């Protein structure tokens, strides 16, 4: 067994680039807020280690955060649509189908999506967007300020992500 | 023994079709706020594969969201009365007496009914109303704003709900 | 073995001198709070004693309290940077790379940096800068009021540390 | 304690930039030709973990291919110096003093430069022209000697500290 | 299961089509001297034998055999590109990375290429196949009586490996 990950890599969780999403009090329920496909390249590490090699498999845990204070109420959707569903058809009641977390803004602790789907990965070539298991999250329900004349107020929000355990890379090749 | 279903689907909850209520600070204590019939129906799994059949067993888990944020202060009251029970007759101090849950607005976590009572479960054909044991919420509670001028507030819900582990067919029917 | 520290202080978390610092609504994200280098000076405790020697071992816990009321919410992002890497080219995404813990302004309870990070300690002698791991907080995510119109509003914090139960001293020294 | 570096890289060796040599017929005999640091930077996929990481412990086995035609007679003189004591006034015969070997332009066997078993100020590496090269009956003053170089890191390398990419 | 090849073809080599490459003094280390794809095309008999079988599986042991004299100093490397990599620069000085074998001009006994052992594969122009390359690794110079050009002609033969086998039969189109 050959694992070339640090395991303090695993044990941590750092932000993703372009993770950083923002909820509006005018953004109407369904809204796709961010649509990130799932790789190593949302990890900043394993990013730069990926250029070793080419192939990859296993998951990667993903957590979001809502930096949202009180007196706003709303509930977002985070689905992990397989590939080739996205398209109109797509809406809330049958995002929620698909493997899927429930959160609230008001909360103030990591959400943790139950990425646990390993389904006996097969292979994934960091060239083609096949199996390229994406994350879409939703307005779930309307947010709304309660008369908190808090309209000028957005929740951000931040992604994390850390390997799994059983990540590991296949085939070398020299750095591009 | 047979077991048709998924186990990841016993093992997720998934939101059923007209299963969103909202509760208006006008709502009057009582009120009947959505009154589903338990069945398979409510979640969309084991409605298409319902068709297959025509009798079933077991019971099956209900989850409600409440989507209200602070400021606002009510309780809602979730009774599964027995069929036949339904009447004018029904009052807020009676409907305890069935099983239930008793539920915050300001709750920020999923409020799960206690529908265990499998009392052995005998036989339901899906052709008739016999033994469709209902779920009634009401406003437990009168709700206010505590003067947070949040009148124009709506606390947004919905249910979710997941096959029981016992939950299984017993006869196949062509799909129609 | 010889341990001159008394077990109460290591079971006991002290505020340190200097170690008040005050989050205002016009800091920018990413902006640095405060940025203590970690030592035995920290402590009240463990100063006077320090007279004593002049080599020390060790680690020692850190942890941070945010007397923030509701209303205002924001994040917090604390980095033990290790020395050399201070310069402009540190931003909010590179933060979080380096060991950190996520806080929220409106958390009602203390929150301890995993300081954990022993890596065979070598030697740290109190008259040189050499391998001073740094801590730096910045504010992660922009604070708002949420119109509250509690702009005159500042979340004020406080930082403890105890000395690790591994924490020793090896040379001793007349006072000075 | 782990190893981050594949197995690949320990049992196989690859050449190292920067380590071009041509040992021309117009060269002066103790002329420095080829000049190494000794460190992770010289193995392509090493250098890409000093990227990432920051702390490395270990060392390397240095091995160089020489292109001869059997004919040409020539000695090149390898002393991998200490640290500091390097500088430009450099005799041929002062870095006869230190750790060397000796080999020919002729030699079909690649030779394995020996290294004591073992960052800033690191051990360094230097190679001169220890006997001019001539032809002997080549009639061409046109004919150079290629020379390459690929370090294979020993089976002990490894990191202690993480730090960013940058 | 039964393997329907004679066992003559694997006891000896034949010449792949276009696998003649030609080294000169003149050409500086720098440019490629051939580029090839390994599938049953290299051997003429298996490329009849794709029309009855549309499936192929198994890997091919190919040796190179290089031509030249005494005087001669030259080395030539063999790099292997993994699919979907290969690019138009493509130096030598990054060719050494992947898995090579390292050989000189003055050989006299032929070298046989290590090929890493190995799913089946269709007829189709499936680009998933392990390519073979081999670039100049040092300039030709010769040590003699200054020769012109003294053109060093090399030649590529490769023979089903004994695991060679196809598994589905289709009819000849």
């Amino acid at each position: 067994q050959v694992n070339p990950i640090d395991p303090w890599i695993i044990n941590n969780f750092v932000q993703a680039p372009q993770g950083e999403f923002t909820i509006s009090p005018n953004n109407t329920p369904g809204d796709v807020l961010f649509d990130l496909s799932l790789g190593p390249h949302l990890n900043p590490f394993l990013l730069h280690l990926s250029q070793m090699y080419n192939g990859w498999v296993g998951n990667m845990r993903v957590r979001i955060m809502l930096a949202g204070c009180a007196f706003t109420a709303g509930k977002i959707i985070v689905s992990c649509i397989p590939p080739g569903f996205g398209s109109h058809n797509l809406t809330i009641a049958q995002a929620t189908l698909f493997p899927h977390v429930i959160a609230d803004v008001r909360t103030l602790d990591p959400i943790e999506v139950p990425l646990e789907d390993v389904r006996n990965v097969l292979f994934h070539n960091n060239d083609r967007n096949q199996q390229t298991m994406r994350l879409v999250c939703m307005l779930y329900t309307p947010l709304r300020t309660c008369g908190g004349t808090g309209d000028s107020f957005v929740v951000a929000g931040r992604v994390m992500t850390c390997p799994s355990p059983d990540f590991n890379f296949l085939f070398l090749v020299p750095p591009t």
